[PDB]
This record gives structure tokens, sequence and C-alpha cells, in this order.
């Protein structure tokens, strides 16, 4: 019948939440099989999405519309990552492809709470061109360093912008 706001969010944050700790505890293998100096930069990858920090500014439909296109680029640099990522990665590669389907899931809970509330459908960004290789083998563990670092901080504000949201609903 006629949908719960919050039921909704409640369910969509939830399964926010597994994600993120899927993608913490992949971030960990990698660091701790490539300590490395400590950290690389989380901006090694110009085609990742920008963390957006600023709560209180965006309405529900604009968190999740941002959300759903954030996700898809996440989705396409861990499409990238199994396939040209190199003998480095392919330990991680198991880990790597269940969370490369769990994203598939949350985005269609996104498009199917988008959906159950009478959201208007976002505007299709026009698509990227396909990512280039790694020039490195090096270069392809940065690549994954920034972009599970990214994804979790990505996570990691949605979780908190959608509760702080759905305090007011």
């Amino acid at each position: 019948g006629s949908p719960d706001p919050r039921a909704e969010l409640d369910s969509t944050v939830l399964l926010t939440r597994s994600l993120l700790a899927d993608t913490r505890q992949l971030a960990a293998q990698l660091r701790d099989k490539f300590p490395a100096d400590g950290d690389h930069n989380l901006d090694s990858l110009p085609t990742l999405p920008a963390i957006d920090y600023a709560l209180g500014a965006l309405q529900l439909p604009g968190v999740l519309t941002r959300l759903r296109a954030d996700l898809l680029s996440y989705l396409r640099h861990v499409q990238w990552l199994r396939r040209a990522g190199g003998s480095s990665l392919k330990t991680l590669e198991p880990e790597l492809g269940t969370l490369q389907a769990r994203l598939d899931r949350l985005l269609r809970r996104l498009q199917l709470l988008m959906s159950r509330l009478a959201l208007p459908q976002p505007p299709p960004d026009p698509p990227a061109p396909p990512l280039a290789p790694p020039s490195s083998a090096a270069g392809g563990i940065r690549a994954a360093h920034a972009i599970l670092g990214g994804l979790h901080l990505t996570l990691d504000w949605a979780v908190r912008g959608l509760l702080l949201l759905k305090t007011r609903l």
C-alpha cells in the first residue's frame, strides 16, 4: 500500500551500512597487504565522485539522486579495477566482485525507494568514456586505495545525511 518514508529510509540505510562494512573490510585487507608508506591520495583518481560534506543543504530527493550517481560511478571503477587491476589485486577479486554485486543491490533499492515515493526520475548524466588501464601495477594499487577509500566516505556520509533527514520526517 501507501509507503512509509521512514521505513523506506530505514531499510535503505541498513543496506548502506552493510555495504559500508564490506568496503571498510576490503580497504583494510588491501592496506594490510600493501602498507607501503601509510596512505596515498584518495584524490589519486580525478574520475571519482567528490565527497559531499554539506549536511543540511540538500533535501531527500537531491541526496538520493546524487547518491545514485556516485554509486554508479563507484561501480564503474570497481568493474574497471577487477579487469585491469593486475596480479597484485587478484587476491581481492572474490571480495571485490561481491562488493560490486552488493553495490548493484543498493542501486536497485534506491531506484525502488524513489519509485515508491514518487520522486521525479534523476536526469541521466551523459556517459563518461571508458577508464584507461593503469600505467603500472603500483598505479592500480593506488587506484584501489582511492576507490575503496572514497566509496567508504561516500557511504559514511550518506548514512549520516539520511539519518539526520529521517529525524525530521
